[PDB]
């Protein structure tokens, strides 16, 4: 099974998932001086007021907070998006050290972690159908830097103990995702893909310019999770990120200048 170890990491993925060497793979390095400011880009419209979190689960490679996507409860629209995208789940990618962890980089700079808010285009009926379309998903990427503690992240941090190993889950209702958003919504956008296998190229990436701050203690608890299942030898869940991929025939557009 794919992973992040020396023997099953990103460099091995192409063998089981040929698309790893595709034309629009993610993440990518964002060159701020080459990004094109596009005045036609509309502002982002994030409507998370009716968000309904359900559960938090350790899936062996990260922990996902799942949301009820049966109706337009938490949606994303505007920006470079055409149509409404529903929030289905959010996860993080982090490193073993504060100087690494993010998947996307800015001018080669790596952040301590990266939050991914995954959304699927509603015109496609369900997530399964969305992952078969070039415009099926929209992931909102947010960088995390170590500094002051993020209050809205604490409830997520406190529940990590119960989902220490792969396969474990815990009820996680009434969590407001808006507490994880930065002040500004300025972003960079480009067509890409999932950063983990199957690496499907169905994503319109929206990476926010402004990072959020989290405390050393908060990030530390992320590192206490396990890749392994209960009863198996312990493997600390750290460095679950993929290196930058070639931009190729793509242009990153900025909503700001
Ligand atoms: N068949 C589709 C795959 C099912 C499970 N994987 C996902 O849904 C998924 C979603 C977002 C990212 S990421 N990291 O790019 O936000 C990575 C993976
Ligand atoms: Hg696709
Ligand atoms: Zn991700």
């Amino acid at each position: 099974h794919w992973g992040y170890g020396k023997h099953n990491g990103p460099e091995h993925w192409h063998k089981d998932f040929p698309i790893a060497k595709g034309e629009r793979q993610s993440p990518v390095d964002i060159d701020t001086h080459t990004a094109k400011y596009d005045p036609s880009l509309k502002p982002l419209s994030v409507s998370y007021d009716q968000a309904t979190s359900l559960r938090i689960l350790n899936n062996g490679h990260a922990f996902n907070v799942e949301f009820d996507d049966s109706q337009d409860k938490a949606v994303l629209k505007g920006g470079p998006l055409d149509g409404t995208y529903r929030l289905i789940q959010f996860h993080f990618h982090w490193g073993s050290l504060d100087g690494q962890g993010s998947e996307h980089t800015v001018d080669k700079k790596k952040y301590a972690a990266e939050l991914h808010l995954v959304h699927w285009n509603t015109k496609y009926g369900d997530f399964g159908k969305a992952v078969q379309q070039p415009d099926g998903l929209a992931v909102l990427g947010i960088f995390l830097k170590v500094g002051s503690a993020k209050p809205g992240l604490q409830k997520v941090v406190d529940v990590l103990d119960s989902i220490k190993t792969k396969g474990k889950s815990a009820d996680f209702t009434n969590f407001d995702p808006r507490g994880l958003l930065p002040e500004s919504l300025d972003y960079w956008t480009y067509p890409g893909s999932l950063t983990t296998p199957p690496l499907l190229e169905c994503v319109t990436w929206i990476v926010l310019k402004e990072p959020i701050s989290v405390s050393s203690e908060q990030v530390l608890k992320f590192r206490k999770l396990n890749f392994n299942g209960e009863g198996e030898p312990e493997e600390l869940m750290v460095d679950n990120w993929r290196p930058a991929q070639p931009l190729k025939n793509r242009q990153i557009k900025a909503s700001f200048k």
